[PDB]
């Protein structure tokens, strides 16, 4: 009599809204995948789990108000900057509003992915163009190798990955004048300096290279933590650059999400809904 | 007549970019040839001067004044119990409207679309965090943010489309301690900024609010306010508060005796106050 037409056991799962709530509260993947015998039992369970997550979130915030005095993104930002200053890197801060011409020299499709302000101005989608400019200026006053980096807000109307941030923080460190034979090792050095300062000790370096060049993608498992490029590059011509170089770029909110193992990348980004990884309406 | 030959428009602007002393900017000469020769001498002097300043950045600091002041200010405030926050630089049209004294600022911002724009000030975002935090923590709540703000126009001769604001506030300040709290903030900020000479000018001209202005002579260092305020209603704020805002590149220009406020702002033509074409 085991024919049974009935449905499998624990077939009632979270409603999309319960699921989203548990995610904002950084529930575990196990908790997110829980099934129940029926809706009432599930709703009941939901309330209990939410309750515990809200409690944990409030405790975390206490730490912020009496101890840290600043959220992870800002703590991470100061942490990364000091570590690079100790390695001789000069930190710069450039315009977040860049021109269409600057943007053009970077490739098209990226034009449809940026927030335009008018026909000639837009919010920078990356830090590269601005650092290219500083390279050209600094190379005329300083001796190579020139080490420069910037940590700052970038904007994109859309992106890859399963999640998206219109406003994100990028760390982009570079060295202009790197000896060709040492390029691959510099990228490694940079990755290590950064990942070490970021409290991440588990990661792998993925190198690829095909036609228009040699790229080094830093990752943890199937998780990308950063992408580095190498010069001479195809674009070097438009920016009047002719020295070898290396550059590595990181998404800090993404780094934080991966290090902390949180659910939403928004949890530690610039926000009015979260603070230091905690959803505020708790 | 004697020394009645002055800098040409071009020579004046160039010297201005090089952050000439001002005295140098008013120098006169006996003739047009003696002037140009003086120009060349003074320029190369300022250029050499700029190159050495960049050496301090290259070998000593490793970061420009704006970033140095940012870290210095933040820590100073962390020491006084202020929690630092970082909010969106893109705000809604609805939020901007709740800032309108009455029911103007719209032609001052950069719109991304009919509903979004670049924040021209930090207040709306702080107003929000206030409401949220007050439900989790007991008053007084002390928070601040240092971040980029945007405006198409502003008061004064000089203008930055991109500028850095430090806005520190306290929600729950005892009504009778507001003025003192405003002074406490100004002192904590300016001491950390390297500026000790300053006065606070209260206006109290209500129907607009009990404002305050931090001055360094005829120069403004910051602008502040306090609640209850007629705007608190829209933001569902019911407690007394104090707030003070500082434009960091302006603070820097003032402390360093710089010519263009752009010299220490986000830029591709300047760096740590030094014009890059040498
Ligand atoms: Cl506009
Ligand atoms: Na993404």
């Amino acid at each position: 009599m085991f024919l049974t037409r009935r449905d499998p056991p624990l077939s009632s799962f979270w409603t999309k809204v319960q699921y989203q709530r548990l995610k904002e509260l950084n529930a575990s993947g196990e908790q997110l995948e829980m099934g129940f015998s029926d809706a009432l039992s599930r709703d009941r369970a939901f309330q209990g789990i939410e309750h515990q997550l809200m409690s944990q979130g409030k405790r975390h915030l206490e730490q912020l108000r009496t101890v840290k005095h600043r959220p992870a993104l800002l703590e991470l930002e100061e942490k990364l900057a000091k570590a690079l200053h100790q390695q001789g890197f000069v930190q710069v801060v450039t315009p977040t509003i860049i021109t269409k011409s600057a943007l053009a020299k970077m490739t098209h499709p990226l034009f449809s992915q940026v927030f335009w302000l008018d026909g000639k101005k837009c919010l920078r989608p990356m830090l590269a163009p601005n650092l290219y400019t500083l390279w050209r200026e600094l190379e005329r006053l300083w001796d190579k190798p020139i080490r420069i980096f910037e940590i700052g807000t970038c904007y994109r109307k859309e992106s890859q990955g399963a999640q998206h941030l219109n406003e994100f923080t990028m760390l982009n460190l570079t060295e202009l004048g790197t000896p060709l034979e040492e390029r691959h090792q510099r990228l490694e050095d940079m990755a290590r300096w950064v990942l070490e300062a970021a409290g991440i000790r588990e990661f792998e370096l993925v190198t690829e290279s095909s036609v228009v060049g040699d790229t080094v993608d830093v990752m943890k498992g199937d998780l990308e933590l950063a992408s580095g490029a190498m010069g001479p590059h195809f674009l070097d011509e438009k920016w009047e650059i002719f020295d070898p170089w290396v550059g590595l770029g990181f998404g800090l909110e993404r780094l934080l999400m991966i290090r902390e193992g949180t659910q939403h990348v928004q949890s530690m980004a610039r926000s009015l809904s979260y603070l230091d990884g905690v959803r505020l309406n708790i």
